[PDB]
């Protein structure tokens, strides 16, 4: 019904109410309201993407895995409201916890113990550990998308670019898809564009451990060469083998002009962390994605051996999938599926 705020407007209540503007999403503006039936304050999503196809395949993708993942370091979807008619609907509102900050703005303002970043990685390897168990593939993990509401409560958000895990799936379309931000994006996408596998998101979670150790991101390039730069500057000039699995010929040379780049000591570059996270990170930051380490031996590493708890690290019943492939579906096609997907949270769904 009513509602306004900022200028914008809000089509959420009677149920939310007492809104208040937080930030800026996606394509989306973001406030907090109060929920009348649950009588807690939540996060509403106000998400306008219909315009353009790529925006609605991320909401889509978002939807569909939320709504069938269960976890509690995994954001839920309590509430989707969006218009009556398909054709009335040009905006959607995505109802989430609420949570008091991520970690990107948290490392704004604090640097992190030993022992809080120790158990925020534990929270982000046994959302990630979750994640993979159904065969999925986050693609965008990166401080931004870890809400926090205390040091024991971290949840990862926006799977805007998930995808199904396909080790097979090849394109090698190097400016056909968005494949994580650039900072947290693995060698192996930028070199092969091979992101289909689960080493691209335990890449992504090496740099988020390199950032809460220094307060600073590990690679910030500016474009994806002066990406791997910063890469080989640090891991130093690859090997031959490494060198091997560099599918793409052309994307040799920019390597091989290279001056033979020694690696920095990971103790060099952060001398005040504990060595276990340090050889952790090593095991995470490994160029060649065919021996870099698997989320469960991440979580059973001796840096974590305090919290590792096979008992208590649930996986998916069942692998997800994507009943059509969505990657070339016209825009109105798409604008269709998300409002049958949201459907459930309609008056009269049945079945
Ligand atoms: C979310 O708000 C809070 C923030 C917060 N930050 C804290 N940091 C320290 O106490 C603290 C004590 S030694 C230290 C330095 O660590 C390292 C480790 C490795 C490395 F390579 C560089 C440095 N850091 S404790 C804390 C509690 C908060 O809420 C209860
Ligand atoms: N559930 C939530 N609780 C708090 N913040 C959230 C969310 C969601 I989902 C997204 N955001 C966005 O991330 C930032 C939080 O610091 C904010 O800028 C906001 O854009």
């Amino acid at each position: 019904g009513p509602e306004m705020v900022r200028g914008q407007v809000f089509d959420v209540g009677p149920r939310y109410t007492n809104l208040s503007y937080i930030g800026e999403g996606a394509y989306g503006m973001v406030c907090s309201a109060y929920d009348n039936v649950n009588k807690v304050r939540v996060a509403i999503k106000k998400i306008s993407p219909f315009e353009h196809q790529t925006y609605c395949q991320r909401t889509l993708r978002e939807i569909k895995i939320l709504l069938r993942f269960r976890h509690e370091n995994i954001i839920g979807i309590n509430d989707i409201i969006r218009a009556p008619t398909i054709e009335q609907m040009k905006d959607v509102y995505i109802v989430q916890d609420l949570m008091e900050t991520d970690l990107y703005k948290l490392l704004k303002t604090q640097h992190l113990s030993n022992d809080h970043i120790c158990y925020f990685l534990y929270q982000i390897l046994r959302g990630l550990k979750y994640i993979h168990s159904a065969n999925v593939l986050h693609r965008d993990l990166k401080p931004s998308n870890l809400l926090l509401n205390t040091t024991c409560d971290l949840k990862i958000c926006d799977f805007g670019l998930a995808r199904v895990a396909d080790p097979d799936h090849d394109h090698t379309g190097f400016l056909t898809e968005y494949v994580a931000t650039r900072w947290y994006r693995a060698p192996e996408i930028m070199l092969n564009s091979k992101g289909y596998t689960k080493s691209i998101d335990i890449w992504s979670v090496g740099c988020i451990l390199a950032e809460m150790l220094s307060n600073r991101p590990i690679f910030p390039g500016k474009h994806y060469l002066d990406q791997l730069n910063h890469i080989l500057g640090i891991l130093g000039s690859p090997s031959q083998e490494d060198l091997n699995c560099i599918i793409n010929l052309k994307a040799r040379n920019y390597l091989l002009s290279l001056p033979h780049k020694n690696k920095v000591p990971w103790n060099r570059l952060f001398p005040n962390a504990d060595s276990k996270a340090l050889d952790l990170l090593d095991k995470m930051l490994t160029f060649n994605p065919h021996k870099r380490i698997e989320v469960e031996q991440a979580l059973a590493h001796p840096y974590l051996e305090q919290y590792y708890d096979p008992s208590d690290e649930p996986i998916a019943e069942a692998p997800f999938k994507f009943d059509m492939e969505l990657d070339d579906l016209p825009k109105e096609k798409l604008k269709e599926l998300i409002f049958e997907e949201t459907a459930r949270f309609q008056p009269g769904y049945r079945s």
